[PDB]
């Protein structure tokens, strides 16, 4: 399902997106999808450290640790990274969702996002990260902590609006 | 998938390259990426030619389908679409969904409305959005879409037509 | 799948695609149906006006499938011929039948059999009508003829396929 | 399938009561079974009732009509019982029970849906008439109606099915 | 499955006390087997109470239907004692016992949520099941409908307080 | 297959106390050598008494096929045949090769007499030996039975009647 | 497992007409529904008479640990049990959940009180549920429970004796 | 395989042993065990060896061999179906006289084909064997066991590997 | 397969495709067939004039797919010289004895067998009579003797081939 | 399995423009088809320059070890074989194939001429075998067909002693 | 495995530019095989030049160890041994067979000489003996304490590696 463009010099299609700051995150999050983003976007910011990036994401989340190393990436390096939600984005994909720049989080009209964090590790450090999600998530959602930990604990479905109203969105897209 | 050189591609490469989209397989994620990315590409070659997206297609995730639909709804270009073959549930809504004068059959494909049936709620509320943008997009009233998308009627290309999911069945 | 290199790299059927050639040498399922189509689409764009030459070695397949390369084979402009080498079975020998007239052949020890063997019930007797109401054009016969002869699994010699109408000529030696 | 003491299970325990259940998709294994069963009963006493019940999606055409041969061959009557799902196949042995005794219990479902796709084609359509023409005589249904129907899915209530004549009564707790 | 002695396994010298146990996922096969020891019961005993012990997280509605069905045809009363879990179709028959004879143990989980072959078939049969639930639990038809479409876990206290089953068996 | 325990069989053990056999699978080596062992058997218990053997068979190896063929025929007490459901290609064969007077289908049974395509040549020559067996056993010339078993067409248990591959239909 | 006629037991069939039932492995619905069983069985015979649960269990499923918990405090007779090698998480909670005084330990056995981690809130709900019990059975405060069921410790017997899972180490 | 005995081991009481598979160290431990259980109950009467099989392991077929030679009891043979191979071998083995065949059994001796000295050795003792016990030339024997040649119940009695074709 | 540059990159196969030399390796299926008739019907296109050389090392194959190859050696223009490396049997033999005539070849250590071993049995018995018919013509051995040998599996030498007709020439090192 | 870059190769195709073929693995029919293509196309390339083949075999199969001979033997130029490893059955007999006096083993190469079994044909064939290592070795044939029959382990000087190599090249 | 466009490469193929080769797996005839041809190809390339082998490797096959080893004798050039990581069985005999004053390891390296044990016992043995014999000569002790020491899995640090004779030095940051 990856489709050639040749300039006149040939990318499968996500390359050729690649080309204009724009990745695709469109599966479930593990380390080697991780190791791929993170990648993404050192490779942009060393290209171009001023111009926004533009990361889509329709995923049914995964890994915590994974989730962390694509955030804190998101974080440290200069270029705005823009989030749209094209699917779906649950636990830590909305929670990627959320973490775009300010003003800078979309979502198409259709998209659902769920922020329930699901769950050999032992429990109190299960316990110590997910309060780390938590805090994050309060912060950049404006909510209170309070409220997230309720909600992170429930598998709420929010319509993209919702999402919007809720805080982890700035704007659902209009045609 | 065979390779053509004008610089080498596939046969979907270089489909691509006059703007026509291939949609021939159940609608999953990947799929959905995949078709996404394209209409994207597409969209930022030529904001004013018009799109063509073939669709052969059993259906698939209500999900998937929807982030293909917004994604024909946002983007500036027109999506024209053609159905050869088989529109089945999140196909047919596909089909439907292109742009207004611009939805086609072949003569002998086939169209069925149906949307088979995590929590039944969330699926029965998402169910409701569908009935709607199907009444809105054919002109047919809720209620009628509501019964027929509950059941599995097959519609040939000029049923198709006089029911509004198609604007014309192609002729040769 | 030899590779062939012009000084510009192709596999066979890529470079017989530059000659306006498509082989079709297998079970027909929505694959091999979306990667025909495709062919016959980008060969409509490169020329409408040039011949367009479908070879054909195919046990049958899905109705859906074949009824997509069929209304493709109709749609475009350009003269599709067919020609039967092996086997055309069922919704291959239905396909043989589709090519332009005066322009579907057979080599000589080609087989043809247009048995049809056999969702709800009352849909694929509905679409088996379609089909039969299409040979019955294609071919000159009657339809109450090509009803029983579909219900039946008949092998006819290359020469009785254009005794029947299923090609126009046997390509000579 | 726990064990009766002389050692049974359930099925060999029901047996003894001269019930046999008939709980699965239907093919030559399940039909060698049914028979053999049938047979057996029928050797141990001719006069009194066998109670055979169903909970079957249907099956093989002709492993359904083993069965039915048998159960019309023997001497018993064969009450037969619709617990759960009658679907092609094992809706017609539901309608083929003995007379006044074909039963189903409230919220039991009933499709005599005969798919075809699930051999030439015209074999398969003409035992598919044979099989219409029976469901014809054991409904009291006209030949036609059944055609329509049974080229159709619907699932039928135990009371429409009685309605229909699939069944005698719809057994009241 | 341990041996007892004449030879039985465990589960077939409870079938002697007249308990049978739905202990998994309800499929045809499933179903089956327990159709046949309650038919095999009644005729043993037709007076006779019948103990069905369920731990299930729930399956096919057509076999649900299947053992729903003997449980009510048959003469002798059957309680149902919920051990563990009862989810969707097992809750439904946990629900389907004689009434004042449905329980659960303190620490049993009830899950009424009814997860979602043409889609009018189905919407029919939800609605047949909704009617069902609503009389052998006594609330309103549009309060199980709300209910069954939300997936939401009940303690045992609360199934009693539901209408699903009469008692807490207290230790 | 069920328990009968009597005053501890398989309903198929339980069969074979009546003088019983049970075909009803392909024909193979394994299915051949407990076919004619239950025959030894029956004919050690009582050379008398006849046998009933019931067919259910697609088919399967001429060699396993004749492997039973021979037997039936060896054995004092005479083998009943009755076609259950289908008898094709030495599923037929075998159902023709009970006693004479003694061959039954019953109504719904189907029978194929199609015999399915080692050195070709020792192919062909054992398949001369079943239709001479087969020619003598239905009284139709050797010259029908060759066209007959080199074509696939399915025989109603009344046309198995009129063929001579069975003497009776059984009525209910 | 070997045969012991006494009527041919298995070792554990033997056991069990002893009251004897051994927990040896990682507890699913299977598991639990067979302990459970066995339990209902043995109180049939005797409702008086003490019951012996030998486990040696890495734990389980939750539900599954509650089912037997139940039946243990359901029924009449006194459950004895005794850690023969390891009991974790759901094994040492059906440790500790034996009769009052008749809660044993192999010397040289493990424990371990760490409850691994289907809405979050849900499993979290049911963890207070599992900490308030031990809570009961051992004499500690919810507080230090809920601090020790979230971490990896490793408990020996004697260690476990003073923690109130087990009352006394077997004396050899 | 019916029924407290399966048939198999009732025919076994009637001192029947079916030999119904290729020929490999599990078929010839049970025919041996069979045959020295056979012997055990009663070292005179007669025993009975039904043989359909496409044949298997020389050194099994040379065990199941070695033993019918070695105990006091005539092993009659009788070929259903085929004998081929080691089969044949053991058909062509059975007590002089009492070696017979079904009207439509087909016998073939092709012994089809660890270093190649040690297999060419062991093939010619089989061919000796066979020049015994059929009473044709070893030269014989040495040409017709190297191609596959079908033979008739009737052709395998004119050849010497069975005494009689048994009639119906 | 190793990679040859001229940058144009082939595989070995490749690079003597552009010598005009297909080898058929393998056992003849459709896959096999196709590809085969591609490679002549490109060959043909490139140059209709000069000779095609075909080595064949295979055990048969399907008869079908045999005919296929057989055809499309006949239909087109060149002159295709069958080359035996090693074993050509049953569809194999055939193909070898379909070259052009005084340009079939074996090697001299080359085995050749014509034994084509053993859909409705009166079907196959009619292809059979197909390959007996051509054998004999392009043997020059009676139809008679072609039936009779066809069906035994007799090896020949590459000496014996000749003898036969199969082959024009033992190749000389 | 590196790519090397004049054009962009594996190693394999590197060595094949200096006219150098990899027999490393059991010989089949793919081996053999690969061998000979391999062997056809270089004397396309030039028909008087030397062609090197290196053997490292555990052996193979008839047919296609003799496609090989035979494609050896027919094409003009001349094929130096060289056992690196292992040479047995079929592949030491593809080493004593190669050009008279071109024919070499490393010293610490092993070679193995056993030869491994309608039966017929087999012997046939096999007698055909020991004709050629006979001729190619200089040994009587008596001698061929005892050791052919034997799993016989031959040092690199033993098979140069024997006439299966013309040397056993040095360090 | 990235690519390195110097003209694109992965990284062995770039390193093997510089003449670089690394033996990273267990041998068997298939690494001996690319081995030795990497080899073949480095020497043809330039026969005066240094080639390094770097080493980590649980061992494997003894043929294939021969292959590898006769070849680093055989062709002109120094051959370094590197061991990086482990070299165990053949790995460490392959290190031994390095250029002498090239044989090195890093400091973490592990060595382990014990040699392991479808063949006769008879060659096993013998061409363990020449195994024993080749490390004596290259590490300088007597046969009697190789014979030794390969019969136990002893691990050696690089330190005592060098100790040995079995490297010439331990590598410096």
């Amino acid at each position: 399902l990856i489709p050639t463009v040749i300039e006149t010099r040939a990318y499968d299609i996500y390359s050729r997106l690649l080309k204009d700051r724009i990745i695709m995150l469109g599966s479930q999050i593990d380390d080697n999808v991780a190791n791929s983003i993170v990648s993404q976007l050192l490779f942009l910011q060393a290209q171009d450290s001023e111009k926004d990036i533009y990361l889509y994401i329709n995923s049914p989340g995964g890994s915590v640790t994974a989730g962390f190393a694509i955030y804190d990436t998101i974080q440290h390096i200069k270029p705005d990274v823009q989030t749209i939600c094209i699917g779906m984005a649950a636990s830590m994909g909305s929670f990627l969702l959320a973490a775009g720049a300010k003003g800078k989080r979309f979502a198409l009209p259709n998209a659902e996002v769920m922020i329930h964090q699901p769950l050999e590790i032992a429990a109190n450090h299960i316990l110590k990260t997910r309060e780390k999600l938590n805090r994050i998530l309060s912060e950049r959602t404006g909510q209170s902590i309070e409220k997230i930990q309720k909600d992170t604990d429930r598998d709420n479905f929010l319509t993209a609006e919702e999402a919007k109203e809720y805080g982890l969105i700035d704007e659902v897209m209009v045609p």
